[PDB]
């Protein structure tokens, strides 16, 4: 206790200084662009509906970005290096699947981890239905599917996207899924439209899969 | 540092426009024109036992409010910004013959530009009334649904399209259904119940089972 | 030009702010100040009849009308505004409910009303309803008959009286390619008395006879 | 008129009343020193469905809830003779009466509004659709299937919340005449239970239904 | 009638002092132990087309904060109380291999005791990754799902069970599935990326079609 009481007190002081003086960060702009790193950890192809061409995925989607406005000096806060906080208390990026066919279902607590250098890690678990023809899922080559993820409203001048590796993390893939993974890549792409001079960034999730035996 | 002066300018801009009374919507004396456009991504499902068809599309909405205007020079050259759709008024555009609530697939964020213009592009899945008869045939099926304001007549909201062609350039190439044609047409209507003019955009889609 | 537009806009702000205060939300009807709600249905589709569970699914506009002194204003003090649109959450709405649904109603329309300067309100929620209905004989010429009551969940006739403007359901919107065709569709006010109580209960009983399209 | 005045004055009596019970003053719930009796009663409307590949049955019913709070009493003569009012269920405390063996969330089908009367008593009657645990084995027979589900507080033991019924017969005067399922019997019975783990009594109302396919 | 007003004002008084005269979650300095146990009511559905299985259970969560302590003597000898689960902090315990959002079957209400202990027992319906193959045989099928904080390491939240027995005394005797065995076991996990320990409770269930 006491120190415990003071530890608590430090965090609460940190949280208020960060949030309640200087209202919420207004998102990136062309002047103050931001890079968002994404990585997918695929857990499960739950279902492949060949009457509709929809496949359902369960995955953890890791988001990392970093904001100056969220740094503090740990020395000033009883040496708190980082803390967990609700996603409602901070700006999060608007990363969406560009071809889902149902609202994404969130499977995990909406809480992020923020570090003293202003970097935020946020890892939502999701079930997604997206546009995918599962033809050849019963063959040796299996079926191939793709879905792009990106910011819904920000172009490349405000949000840049990157990955650590083009390899999707399969280390958590359900061993007894109806389907088995031949490959899972996650690839940064730059889209140019003719309408518009600004580039748009997405990460392309490509999965090649196949009925298990 | 300069990066912190931009944030500050934006925060200030948003506060001026939002924290200092939300537009109460259009009036006969002060009507609004909303531009609509569809980008058909997919016909996911044709249900011949209930006559329901499920579409996924982007729905572009565009409009312009004087009270959303600023002079960029007083805000460090900011020419536009992105903000939650909750912060502004948005039009009550709806499908007139859906059979399930629409399912919003994209985040509710809008871009506001310094001339007061707003662009909002919700992705949707919609079930609407549609007889898919003929879909298994060279000529395919034709379906139609209308969109417009739910509570404003054409004295308050007028609608408009940029082209009467649905944008099909992201239509999903391995859909169960290919598209023969897809058109979005402004229409003005007079109903016996109701003496005000009614404006809608008619979405007409001819489609067949892929081969 | 932009100046005419700003005053008219500010006159609406003013009207709203004046109505939605002094003296905030009207507490609902009483025995001393009862209220009459007119309903009318506009049937768009019988989407589905499930004979394995005896549930049928209707899509309709449920048109509701009523009048509140508390929502009156003089157009003259408000730059000639005779009516305006407002989210239904800003005002009191009646608790009209199907008595025999089997799923929560799904709302298919923005929930916004029209208030006119005499205090009258017009509110048109579009709905999809699953209600108890045995669709037997639907595949014959004489078809099936199903019925559902709508009324206030909690007010007696001493507080909310219902009426219809007509006993016919409005079919002008009915989908010409539904699996189901309408033979008749009526909407009739009924007064019920129970045995617990001395107060009457009012409902509009919606009766639909339908069959498969051939 | 001086009717348009009286009306105006009936509204202000109600708005005032609501203001004195609601803003001025919110029951923190029952306690061991201040227990509460909840009266429960069912009006069964329909057995909508019986899944025998999962052993779920879906019922539709209205659940009558009734209790009384000193803190909700008022003197009608101070309030223009108002003897009772309607109000959103969110303005008042309500009991956590729950099904103990539901299998998906209860579906509410009626507006959440209660009636409060000057003696401090509240009647609240939500219509609901419940999926609960039930084998319909033998539903296609003469003798039928039996199912049970208990209802009662989720977190209050009998020392804080007690339950009673006005009758043991579930009310069937609104059962749907053309349901797939007719009702052989439906009863609603107060049970008291005592566990080893625990000194306190546990109250529930046991809802039991014998039904068979309509034939 | 007057001592009921008293004891009532006392509780109100307590809730005031606890909740608005006044937890930001646990930390490395101030860690917290959550005790969990499961009461399994039903395996509703085992789906071989998708490899999902649906359970109905009560999940007891139990923990203790110094900040919720009080001295009964100063509060009419109130020894505990019930309160909405939004009035207080709760731990982010999460199934790590669910495939649908958990559905809540019970009122979101907790019991707070004067020593600052909190007990929270939500009823849930869950879908999780489970191959039901063999459920039709005598040896049944076996499925596991781990449960843990999503965002805190072992440095801030530790977990425990009072028993590794999943309590089956309320199992639905008429389920389609009979439980062969059901356990709930703490697990510590050490990774290559990370010095932090990671704790979960592993819910493992062996079950077969009822005979
Ligand atoms: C299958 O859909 C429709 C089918 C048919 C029609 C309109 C439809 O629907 C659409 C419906 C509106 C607007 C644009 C549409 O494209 C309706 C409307 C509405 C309002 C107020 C009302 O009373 C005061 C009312 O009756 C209304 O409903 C009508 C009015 C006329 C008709 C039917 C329903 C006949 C019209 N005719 C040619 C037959 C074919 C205000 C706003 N809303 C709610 C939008
Ligand atoms: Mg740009
Ligand atoms: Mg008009
Ligand atoms: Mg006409
Ligand atoms: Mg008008
Ligand atoms: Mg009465
Ligand atoms: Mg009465
Ligand atoms: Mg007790
Ligand atoms: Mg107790
Ligand atoms: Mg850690
Ligand atoms: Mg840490």
């Amino acid at each position: 206790d006491d120190d415990k009481l003071h530890s608590q007190a430090n965090l609460m002081r940190l949280k208020s200084d960060l949030f309640n003086r200087s209202p919420m960060y207004p998102g990136p702009t062309k002047d103050d662009p931001l890079t968002v790193t994404l990585g997918f950890t695929l857990q499960d192809i739950v279902k492949a509906d060949s009457s509709t061409n929809e496949v359902d995925l369960v995955y953890y989607e890791q988001q990392r970005w970093k904001l100056n406005s969220l740094m503090w000096d740990p020395n000033e806060y009883g040496n708190i290096t980082d803390f967990r906080t609700s996603a409602a208390d901070i700006w999060t990026p608007d990363i969406t699947a560009y071809s889902s066919t149902r609202p994404v279902q969130v499977l995990s607590p909406q809480i992020a981890v923020v570090t003293h250098d202003g970097s935020v890690m946020f890892i939502p678990a999701q079930r997604l239905s997206f546009m995918c023809d599962p033809t050849g899922v019963d063959s040796e080559e299996g079926a191939t599917c793709a879905v792009k993820f990106g910011s819904w409203v920000y172009s490349g001048f405000e949000i840049d996207l990157k990955t650590d590796t083009d390899q999707v993390d399969l280390s958590s893939y359900y061993a007894s899924s109806k389907y088995e993974i031949l490959s899972a890549t996650q690839t940064r792409q730059v889209q140019h439209y003719s309408c518009c001079p600004e580039p748009y960034i997405d990460v392309n999730l490509v999965v090649k899969f196949r009925e298990r035996r």
